[PDB]
């Protein structure tokens, strides 16, 4: 099954940062990413909710590439 989250207020980011940022340094198990214009969102799967609900935990106010992340569940 699908648990999926938006990152939003991202700006400019890099692929390898953002995806080092999941899985090396927060250590998800990431299923999927689409943040096909390297700015400002990015779109999420995880393979288990537990993951998808620490994502929005951690996230949301989580200081990255200097922004000030937010996160939502996505459909
Ligand atoms: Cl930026
Ligand atoms: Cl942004
Ligand atoms: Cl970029
Ligand atoms: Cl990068
Ligand atoms: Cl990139
Ligand atoms: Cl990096
Ligand atoms: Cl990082
Ligand atoms: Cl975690
Ligand atoms: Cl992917
Ligand atoms: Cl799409
Ligand atoms: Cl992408
Ligand atoms: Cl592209
Ligand atoms: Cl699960
Ligand atoms: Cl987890
Ligand atoms: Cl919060
Ligand atoms: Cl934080
Ligand atoms: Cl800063
Ligand atoms: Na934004
Ligand atoms: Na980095
Ligand atoms: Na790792
Ligand atoms: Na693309
Ligand atoms: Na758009
Ligand atoms: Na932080
Ligand atoms: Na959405």
């Amino acid at each position: 099954e699908i648990f999926k989250v938006e990152v939003k207020n991202m700006g400019y980011f890099g692929i390898g940062e953002f995806k080092k940022l999941l899985r090396n340094t927060l250590k998800f198990d990431v299923t999927k990413i689409k943040a096909p214009t390297r700015k400002e969102f990015a779109f999420v799967c995880f393979r288990s909710q537990e993951d998808q609900q620490r994502a929005l935990e951690i996230l949301n106010g989580y200081k990255w590439k200097g922004k000030v992340l937010k996160a939502h569940v996505a459909k």
